[PDB]
This record gives C-alpha cells, sequence and structure tokens, in this order.
C-alpha cells in the first residue's frame, strides 16, 4: 500500500527553488542533514533523561555515513527519536510552510542558499544534490516507514517491510549523475571537517 501527497504549494516551491537556482556551494547539504540528525538524537536523549526505557530501542545515540557507489547513493543513517508516519506527512517534522516563507524573506534580504537551516528546511537541501530521497524512520511506538520523492510536487508514504531499524532515521540520497564526488572517501571526509567538526555525537564514515 503505498499513499501519494501533494506538497504544499509553498514546499513544491522551495523544492523548486533549491533544484532550479544556479549555486555552486552544493556540498552544504551533508552539514544541514548532519545538522538534522544531532537535533533528532538531542530529542531522543532529552526523552530518556526521564524515561530511560526510551532508549530499549537502542542505546547508542551515533551517525553513519554510507555511500554506496554501485547504487550511486550517500546515505545518512541516524539513531535519533525518528519519526511517525505523522510528522512525515507534516514535512519531516518541521514547520516548513513558516521556515520557508522566513527563507524566501532572508534570500531578498540578501543571504544564500547555505542559511537554509537557520529556518528548520535544511533537510530539503538534500536536493542540491539527490535526484531522489527515500527517507526511513522508526519512532518509538509507530511502525517503519519509508517516504519517498523525486520533487515534481508529490511524495510517498509506506510501512517499510525492508531492513528493520530499531530507532532513528536514514536519508538516502540518490545522486545526480553529475554528483558522485560526494561518494568519494576523500571528498566526504573534508566536508565534515569544515562544516561539522564539533558535532557532539560520533559520526562514522563507512568504506567500501
Amino acid at each position: 500500500e503505498v499513499e501519494t501527497f501533494a506538497f504544499q504549494a509553498e514546499i513544491a516551491q522551495l523544492m523548486s527553488l533549491i533544484i532550479n537556482t544556479f549555486y555552486s556551494n552544493k556540498e552544504i547539504f551533508l552539514r544541514e542533514l548532519i545538522s538534522n540528525s544531532s537535533d533528532a538524537l538531542d530529542k531522543i536523549r532529552y526523552e530518556s533523561l526521564t524515561d530511560p526505557s526510551k532508549l530499549d530501542s537502542g542505546k547508542e545515540l551515533h551517525i553513519n555515513l554510507i555511500p554506496n557507489k554501485q547504487d550511486r547513493t550517500l546515505t545518512i543513517v541516524d539513531t535519533g527519536i525518528g519519526m511517525t508516519k505523522a510528522d512525515l506527512i507534516n514535512n519531516l517534522g518541521t514547520i516548513a510552510k513558516s521556515g520557508t516563507k522566513a527563507f524566501m524573506e532572508a534570500l531578498q534580504a540578501g543571504a544564500d542558499i547555505s542559511m537554509i537551516g537557520q529556518f528548520g528546511v535544511g533537510f530539503y537541501s538534500a536536493y542540491l544534490v539527490a535526484e531522489k530521497v527515500t527517507v526511513i524512520t522508526k519512532h518509538n511506538d509507530d511502525e517503519q516507514y519509508a517516504w519517498e520523492s523525486s520533487a515534481g510536487g508529490s511524495f510517498t508514504v509506506r510501512t517499510d517491510t525492508g531492513e528493520p531499524m530499531g530507532r532513528g532515521t536514514k536519508v538516502i540520497l540518490h545522486l545526480k549523475e553529475d554528483q558522485t564526488e560526494y561518494l568519494e572517501e576523500r571528498r566526504i571526509k573534508e566536508i565534515v571537517k569544515k562544516h561539522s567538526q564539533f558535532i557532539g555525537y560520533p559520526i562514522t564514515l563507512f568504506v567500501e
């Protein structure tokens, strides 16, 4: 069972801006997704402070970066709080309508696309480098779901009968053909060191 949804107009506009604007500094997508993962990790840590059973679905709080040159994917995995079905549908747990408005106003006043994360919509920077994004997620007390979109105004949601995750989120970037530098170990290492060097969770770059 696959459900197809339309993006809200403002989010479709955000995505079209990201996909169509000439902007060479694409590498910031990784900083933004790592930051989102850190935020998700913070959320489950906070819940666990008063209810340790929240970590029964996995105690380790970390981020994995997994390139796969055969599939042309870069996957960012975290063991954060995850998302419910309703969160997925609600713009991946964001306030993307108001955030998009604030980002657009900032762009008009001299900001650039690299500032996207200040507006709570950094996830969508994935579309700087990905033709399709698949998000697999598992929140405590909800089932595992897969969200997917190739932009074009719609996304899908289905229950994921794939490999179980204990808890967290996997963002699978199906890279554009000219963006395969982001599968190279030395390039990923460089970007992590430049933009994510103080993130307070382990970031493991897998090799192939």
